[PDB]
């Protein structure tokens, strides 16, 4: 099947061009850009990438959580855990002026801790020792190699046998035999690991069966193109399922998001709309000589014989798309002051639009403006008499069709537009919506049938076409009367195909709910759209005639139809995650008023949307750019009760549970400034310096004293900066040898170790920035209160004593601000209890086990 | 944004006072600042518009 030929400039062509879904996406984005104005493949595969989302990480070896530093001695060495470093390095700079940035950084913190903590062991290695199964050194949570070459032999033996004693313990958990041993791991990721393991040991095979059964339910409704089951090979005992997602989604949650009509429509286009081809009722007739086609004179004869081009083809497919989506896509005419054309095209378009479009009844896909102007076009056509002269009898008003025509007086005033019943269009006295059986989706019960027919028809007519025949035979235009009489079956089969596409392929979670579908028309009549918003597109004049002369038939199905339940379930899970994140942000703000910074629901929504999958971000952004929201919508949408339970939400909740201690997230307010001379090695006695060495840090091991210390909150800092005595006050208070505190807000802290002398900025930076704006201003010099601040440990390299050029600071200097934390970060520990961290239970599954989820593994689709 | 409320910039208000800033003391500028920053912006509806 090939498309009917259409002219391109001067040579005929028959190429289908770009895909219909791509055309829809680009037209919708162009329209919303025009609305706000005062990508298609990347958005499509960003939607597609929602399927391959992975929450859990199967891994050979658990992550290393410790490392060691040696300082010229055997009794004690430094230990540090890498979790705090990785927690600190993923932050962002904080100032009070942007709560958006502040809370987006907080959300990044909690997302990082969840993503780091979620993992699982499957195939860990084992070794042998005298018949006892022992874990190899590299599978443990502590890595040490630098300690080995330098320690004394007795210590080496005493740690080697203790390391060798880490034997495997064989136990019987509910999946029969697994492997159990001891290890070391940082606390929060261990807590979330325990939560994940507790979810794993939970059993919901009945839930799996229910999800399967709903899958065959939707499959037998979608029997036309859905056919896949691999259930036979599933039942082997040597297997493990992860139920990270619940498949029977609830559409109420996804339809609860305010002003999501545009996003739902665009996603439905992305995931369900099929690709087809356009053909004339009688193929190849554009190739015959034109003299046979142009039979005589007249408006219909003038339009017949014309050929369309790219603009008319695009408008025709626009008309078809608007006809496939009645409840959201509406049309208007493209009028501009440069118009000039023969009136016959407008006349015939006015005639055809009555048959092609439906109005009134239960749904309407036209505007009042089109209804009225199509009506005046029909009035002009029916008055237009060229080949005959017949009697007319007019009415009291100047409204269109207010007259009587024919030898018998026939009233044409019925097809004057009236949205209450839709007399002039296909909704006149004919049913369009009905109900048959409980659908798999509990919000899309309706069946949409055009002209009252069912695909499950030769020679049948309907009321509107009958009355069009009545008017045309009253007008005595027997030429186009016989033309339309012959043209009926083409229209009937095309509308049957459109009905089949609407009711079969489009049954998805993104369909508009039935109550809002019924309420669409009263809202349009009233003009105030409290509930939902349709979108209107521009279409030309002869596009109507060419649409009537063409048809649409499908050729290639939607490639994403196989994984659409999966992607929409992931979508609902993500929405629930965002909602619960907003909830806990509000709760944390209420919990900690004195030091945190208050904000708005709009800022909270922006913070939870800032880090989010790109397709979700794009569709929400375009929907909100099309239609705006207020604080009332956010406060309402938070208070709605429904949630979509998932492993993702459980991990988020437990991450928040670990993150209730907010200072554990490398955030603090305990920064201070006190002048201190920078310690340097004497570097005179080579042997003694080689034996001892030196290290340093700006750590505060203890909190500073309650007295001999001053405070600066942000308001007082601002007032003092506007005074201009800020530097003087600071210099005086440092001459006083008093401590100073910058408390009041949260500052992000970075951490760094250095084996050489660091640059001067990290050596002696300040917690703030000071800029003197131009003289004659209102506020004078200004303070940025919080900036980059780095806690640092200096550990020299004693080998560089041969070349002191890279270690000597030339001139002695003063050191700057110190930072306090309560958590133990870097600790000098005696060599004997370096294994004292070995305090966490680890369990692993056998290699022969097959760990898999059928729902995600089903993506092959063969 | 100040303390979580929307406030207009000081040039929107039709008062010109830039010349007298250096002659006020600490308390006077503190109280004039407290008075000026308290002019919050309120939501309203006119002809079903925000």
């Amino acid at each position: 099947i090939k498309t009917t030929p259409y002219l391109e400039g001067d040579v005929l062509s028959s190429d289908s061009g770009p895909l219909l879904s791509v055309f829809a996406l680009q037209e919708i984005m162009q329209k919303v850009r025009q609305v706000q104005a005062d990508d298609v493949q990347k958005i499509l595969d960003d939607i597609k990438a929602l399927a391959a989302e992975q929450v859990y990480k199967i891994v050979k070896v658990p992550s290393i959580s410790f490392r060691h530093i040696v300082m010229q001695s055997r009794d004690r060495v430094l230990r540090v855990d890498t979790y705090y470093e990785e927690m600190s390095q993923v932050g962002d700079v904080i100032t009070e002026d942007e709560p958006e940035k502040f809370y987006s950084t907080i959300i990044k913190k909690v997302r990082f801790i969840r993503g780091k903590g979620s993992f699982i062991l499957h195939d860990i290695p084992t070794r042998d020792h005298r018949g006892m199964e022992v874990a190899e050194p590299e599978v443990l949570g502590v890595e040490f190699k630098n300690v080995l070459p330098v320690l004394t032999a007795e210590h080496r033996a005493m740690i080697q046998n203790a390391l060798d004693g880490s034997i495997i313990e064989n136990g019987n958990v509910a999946t029969r035999d697994v492997d159990v041993f001891i290890g070391a791991c940082s606390e929060p990721v261990y807590r979330i690991y325990n939560r994940l393991q507790g979810y794993i040991e939970a059993v919901q095979l009945q839930e799996l069966r229910n999800s399967i059964g709903w899958l065959e339910r939707l499959g037998h409704r979608k029997r036309i193109t859905y056919s896949q089951e691999v259930l036979t090979d599933f039942r082997r005992q040597d297997t493990i399922w992860v139920l990270a997602l619940q498949l029977p989604v609830n559409p109420q949650v996804v339809w609860d998001v305010p002003r999501s009509s545009i996003a739902n429509l665009i996603m439905n286009i992305a995931t369900c709309l099929p690709t087809g081809e356009y053909i004339a009722p009688n193929p190849r007739i554009s190739s015959i000589t034109l003299t046979q086609r142009i039979t005589t004179t007249g408006p219909f004869a003038i339009l017949t014989g014309s050929t369309p081009t790219a603009q008319q083809l695009n408008d025709v497919r626009k008309i078809y798309l608007a006809l496939m989506f009645p409840g959201q896509i509406i049309l208007d005419l493209k009028i501009d002051p440069g118009e000039r054309m023969d009136p016959a095209v407008r006349m015939v378009a006015g005639v055809v639009g009555h048959l092609l479009f439906t109005a009134g009844g239960r749904f309407t896909n036209l505007t009042q403006n089109m209804a009225r102007q199509l009506d005046i076009a029909l009035n002009d056509y029916l008055l237009y008499m060229y080949n005959t002269r017949v009697q007319v009898n007019y009415g009291p008003t100047g409204e269109p069709l207010d007259f009587q025509i024919g030898r018998n007086q026939y009233d044409c005033n019925v097809f004057r537009a009236d949205f209450a019943t839709g007399t002039g269009y296909n909704g006149w006295a004919t049913i369009d919506v009905e109900y048959r059986e409980p659908a798999p989706y509990v919000h899309a019960q309706r069946y949409i049938r055009y002209c009252g027919i069912d695909s499950r028809g030769i020679g049948m007519t309907y009321h509107c076409y009958n009355e069009m025949l009545r008017m045309l035979v009253a007008a005595g235009k027997d030429s186009e009367a016989a033309y339309f009489r012959s043209m009926l079956p083409f229209h009937m089969v095309r509308f049957a195909r459109i009905n089949q596409i609407i009711n079969e392929d489009l049954h998805s979670v993104f369909s508009l709910p039935d109550d809002m579908f019924n309420a669409l028309l009263p809202d349009l009549i009233a003009g105030a759209h409290q509930n939902a918003d349709p979108v209107v597109l521009d279409v030309s004049w002869i596009s109507l005639w060419f649409a009537f002369n063409r048809s649409f038939e499908p050729t290639h199905r939607n490639e994403m139809l196989e994984v659409a339940p999966l992607i929409e379930s992931v979508y609902a899970s993500e929405l629930s995650v965002m909602k619960v994140d907003m909830r806990h942000l509000s709760l944390m703000q209420r919990r900690f008023p004195d030091v945190l910074i208050q904000a708005r629901p709009s800022h909270f929504w922006k913070a939870v949307l800032n880090d989010s999958p790109e397709a979700v971000k794009a569709v929400m952004n375009l929907s909100h750019s099309h239609n705006f929201i207020n604080i009332r919508d956010m406060m309402r949408w938070v208070m709605l009760p429904s949630l979509q339970p998932s492993l993702k939400l459980a991990l988020e909740e437990e991450a928040w549970a670990a993150a209730n201690d907010f200072e554990d997230l490398m955030l603090t307010d305990q920064v201070y400034m006190h002048r201190d001379m920078l310690p340097e090695p004497r570097l005179d006695d080579i042997e003694r310096f080689r034996q001892e060495g030196f290290y340093y840090t700006n750590m505060l091991e203890a909190p500073p004293e309650i007295d001999r210390v001053v405070q600066y909150t942000y308001e007082i800092a601002r007032l003092q900066a506007n005074m201009g005595q800020f530097r003087a006050a600071l210099r005086r208070i440092m001459d006083d040898d008093d401590w100073v505190r910058f408390g009041g807000v949260l500052r992000t802290v970075r951490v760094k170790f250095y084996d050489a002398r660091p640059p001067d900025d990290v050596l002696q930076g300040l917690p703030f920035s000071y800029d003197t704006n131009e003289r004659g201003g209102l506020a004078y010099a200004t303070i940025k209160y919080a900036t980059e601040t780095t806690i640092f440990y200096l550990i020299y390299n004693v080998e560089f004593s041969n070349t002191p050029d890279s270690l000597v600071l030339i001139n002695p200097t003063y050191t700057m601000t110190k930072v306090f934390i309560n958590k133990r970060i870097v600790e000098r520990v005696r060599v004997g209890q370096i294994l004292a961290v070995l305090n966490r239970r680890f369990v692993a599954y056998k290699g022969k086990m097959r760990i898999m989820d059928i729902t995600q593994s089903l993506k092959m689709g063969t």
